[PDB]
């Protein structure tokens, strides 16, 4: 089981490199088109990829300029853009502007008016003078602009075989829900194909099935006689199910974890040399005390995250995941001075100061030193075991 | 006291999550309106949230453009803004421009002229040519523009019950006190409501009172027989007083510290397993030597902060809190290269260099290694105690 | 062999300082001219040195403006620039615009039209209305603008001797290969000279040859009797071959590694004091166990890099090298919060979260503490050896 | 010597806080005026405080616009600025434009034409068409604009006593020495006063003289009987000489180091408690082995800095101080990913990668772990000494 397992290492590594490079190319085309949509249909989109909202409006005239800008850029799409884009399909072409507003109270009704491309390319501003583009900013909820663009890929034609098509369904929104003098703008784009070797994969399937059967022979041998082979069977299952989902993302996660446990199994096969045996036994003998200490430090960590979220929430810290990520950065060095910079509030400032000093001092000293003291004890006991 | 205490954990955690999310929403509305005031009333406010001053003027024409801009945006507030804003109340509407200047010497007198909206709403601009808007930049101290805006929240009406109102009291200032060719601009905004379940909280009060009485029964039992229960009583007091201030911020700090000690008490109840007992006894036995070493390192740290403040103050470092935060970042790795970048001054440069090298080398090596050597000694003595 | 070896230290250090300062000056001139080409020939080049592409176009009108801008700036080069630049040589002056496009399919033919400077300096801009500057953005591959500029250096004339000349061969490209609505712009510049003491280096050659012969006498003495002298002979070879390539970059790498091993040999000659002997024996006795543990941690590290590349590739991570660099930063603390910021995708987000926490916790704790436990064991065994 | 020494602590701390705050205010006025000069006299100075050069010109028209801009802003200084500035004194008012250029070769002659303010305030701009403002960018070396501005401080009049004046001597330069198509712009400003309690300091002098005499009594007592008192006498000398230079910066460095050793002496007086005695004896017993190991690691560090400077110099790294600061950041975690980002060059790229990995791995592991192993050994030997 030397060549059959090294062949697993090499074949699953090649499968993951080819598959990851394929999805790299495809998602590069996806985000290239959505950035090249944000530069066309959003007014004043600077190129600084700002946030999940691409920009935000603070006045009641840039709203009209952005709406009329999106409609005029959609009308002159053929001149303006420089991809291979063209109008698609409500089973019709042209825009569809839905706006939402309160009933003069409680109900959010919507008024959605469709705009065909013959209405736009007649070219008097007749749609621009209708009452539908009169907006009551006292009671506007949102304005959504939606349309459908098809785009041929030609990087596939570049140095490879011909056929590929796409279809984009864009939705430009004007999110005014926190009625607080700020409209955010989104561009939610989709993409899905239409018209206009499995040998390596089944090969990896056969390799992982044979390794699974032979490792279960080893498992039942160890059962009748009486866990790295558990991880080898796990890697078998993850590669086979990842190959099923690759055949008919989740499959990316399956192949990624499978190759991670593949290289951990290589770290097992380094253990024939006895120095790697010393290191592996150090990790195996020290792991549960580390898990218990990580659990206790995690409970103290939760106490600090709830305290920092319900105090320094307004002064930084919005979600608990953001607070947990920032405090895990603060323990590990980075983002340290930025937290002291974002805090000005006199008593709350003093609380923030001794909070951060107590947190950093306590966790770094009495947690990193304790994790060193666990591993040093385990390593010297294993040195005494080999003496 | 298992269910009564785990009910405290979960119940005070739910109280803090609900209360923190409520204040998150309210302060999100507050800062959304003050950013949407800075974008309306400050000329050339780029959206880069620059400092506590939002921008700064370096000439004597952008001053006039910013003042006249603030007045004209206040006049066209109904067209310009896109919240639900409206003019409020000097018991009157309209602006109130107070400017301060030296007596041709010693006295800073002020000249404050009020501007009603009927004066602005005249078709000719006649306020712009009074002598009050002639400024002597030899002797101008500050110019303050103040007004009052009311704004209905409608995110409360969004998917919840209706009633909410506000009243903002803005104060645009032109701070020229360091008479040094630089006017800073502020927008100091306020907010306070006007017109146009306590079951969970009293439930937490009852839980914490019952736990307080029963833990005092445990305290007097330990007294008559002869400190985690001290922290449990502390958590009782902090949740009860936080519930009082929530009933009739400080209450945020009370609830945050209370939940922090709540999860520390959970870390106590992890101690029934003996590995957590080993870790907790390691921390308890090693804490006072760590405190004495932190005190001595803090005195050396104060020596370095006073030296770096009175030397590298001009070349970076303004307040002692800023110097202490930057040096606490420098010990923990972050902001390391930025301090070497901000320093050019030949002998003072050499002093800065060996200052930073001596500081980082001395504290990181002979303090982090000493904190490891304390904890390793304590952990091996406790291992010998359990052997 | 005291003076002959310290003379090697100081002499090769002086050689490297002089040679590195010479190449510093020359490459400073090179990048100064290529930045001053990007500011002249690229439209809207902000001065923010953006990427290997200097800027990118997202519309089909800034393409025409950038092409016509590059041609007009080349025509007015004598007025526009402020170096000593002049037109050079296709064996002719003037531009040469080659554009590439698909055959209406499969073939990428090219159409390359040359533009002499007398054609540019006509009173009408009649080249701007030829059909060659009609572009089909459905099928355009790239547009390349190329020309040749000569430029005299005068910093050489500044405070030194006279003669120096250059010749630049610029190539402005409009890279539209990912046919995805985005043209990137490059400026690929070249430089090569034309017309218009070796005593120190041969001295280093003689020093290193004498030290090489005498250290081989020491080697054959140790052979007939039965490895720092190996590193001294290595430093001899690297300085001699670096002096050969300096006589007739690679020579930069040779001299850099040679001086690195020069100062490592100085660290050897610190070993006459016995404290440095303790430290050097600690490193020598602890090195192979460190190498085996680094190998095992490197295999686990490869598992994490393949997993993070094939999962968090779309959400960050393009090449495997970039993933390895970012994870080596994450272990050492830097770029910690930036990885949590660039991730939003719900299940993939959860996977990213426990991926990063498991990675940081496992490697920092059970690798840094294990490396400390190796060195502490080796140092105490060497302390027992000296007791 | 308890009260006499604690009085030294408190009085020298108050002296340093008052003196540092005084110089903070004065240098705040200095840099406020030089930023408010860069915003007036430099064209397009964005407010991004870019470098020691405030901006840089890449064309031959922004040169003329910046020169003519500086002259016109100097002419309209009274309208443009908003400090209390006024024209000062060549013993005359007005500008003095010196330009330097090559002799058609070798000699850099200069042509310096003075401009009185009456020449500027003529009804035509007849100075703008003299031949002196014709520039040969083939052979221009630099253009320098110089003038003298006086400015009254009024922050001194704000809430304090009256008298203060200043005089600024600005020098706007157009540095074209690397004749490489890039003019840098400087604004070198000066400042010096003209016309228009020592009780605390002599008190600290008396305290430090009395402590110096009494500590020399302790020194001669220890001499006749047979070093913290050495540091106390050092602090005496540094405070006295700093008070001399404060009476009649260097004095900032003297007072900063004196207060640093003051708080180190406080760390000595913490040693009456025996835990601080343990920590202080740990540092004192472990210091020389740490110094020898720091020396050996510094020699290896010099090897890496010379190698990285003569290789990665062109691809990052200009001065050896910059390389040493960046590598000291790389050891301490910070600036880690930025060094991998700034490197693209295939073999040199591979050299950069294994350079950085070998550097970080070798120094962090086999230096930080060795520094921990020194301190742990010293601390356990001192624990055995107290057992």
């Amino acid at each position: 089981k030397l060549g059959l397992q090294i062949l697993k290492i090499v074949m699953v590594t090649t499968q993951l490199v080819r598959f990851g490079l394929s999805n790299q190319l495809v998602v590069a085309f996806k985000e290239d088109n959505t950035v090249a949509f944000k530069h066309l249909f959003l007014k004043g989109f600077s190129g600084v990829d700002e946030d999940d909202y691409s920009c935000s409006i603070y006045t009641q005239e840039n709203t009209y300029e952005s709406i009329f800008f999106a409609i005029k850029q959609y009308r002159h799409l053929k001149n303006i853009s420089l991809a291979t884009l063209g109008y698609g399909e409500d089973n019709r072409t042209g825009l569809k502007v839905c706006k939402q507003h309160y009933k003069t109270d409680s109900d959010i009704e919507t008024d959605c008016i469709h705009l065909d491309l013959q209405v736009l390319t007649t070219e008097p501003e007749d749609w621009a003078q209708t009452s539908f583009f009169r907006l009551d900013f006292y009671r506007l909820v949102q304005v959504d602009i939606s349309f459908a663009l098809k785009g041929i890929d030609l990087q596939a034609v570049h140095s490879r075989e011909i056929p590929d098509c796409y279809l984009f369904q864009n939705t430009i929104t004007f999110d005014n829900t926190a009625h607080s003098g700020k409209i955010k703008i989104y561009l939610n784009s989709e993409a899905n194909i239409e018209e206009c070797l499995l040998v390596f994969d089944v090969f990896v399937i056969m390799i992982c099935l044979a390794s699974l059967i032979l490792c279960t022979r080893s498992i039942v041998l160890a059962l009748r006689l009486r866990g790295w082979y558990v991880l080898v069977t796990i890697s078998d299952l993850m590669t086979i199910i990842g190959s099923i989902l690759k055949m008919e993302d989740v499959c990316s996660i399956l192949l990624g974890t499978s190759t991670l446990f593949v290289w951990v199994g290589v770290i097992r096969y380094l253990g024939y040399f006895q120095t790697y045996n010393v290191l592996i036994l150090t990790m195996q003998a020290s792991l549960p005390k580390v898990l218990r200490f990580c659990a206790c430090a995690g409970m103290i960590y939760l106490g600090y995250t709830f305290c920092g979220w319900i105090v320094l929430g307004p002064y930084h810290f919005e979600n608990l995941n953001i607070v947990a990520e920032c405090l895990f950065s603060l323990v590990n060095g980075d983002d340290m001075f930025a937290t002291f910079a974002q805090i000005q509030s006199i008593l709350v400032w003093l609380f923030s100061r001794l909070y951060l000093y107590s947190f950093i001092s306590l966790f770094i000293y009495m947690v990193l030193s304790l994790f060193i003291a666990l591993i040093t004890d385990s390593y010297h006991t294993i040195k005494k075991y080999q003496q």
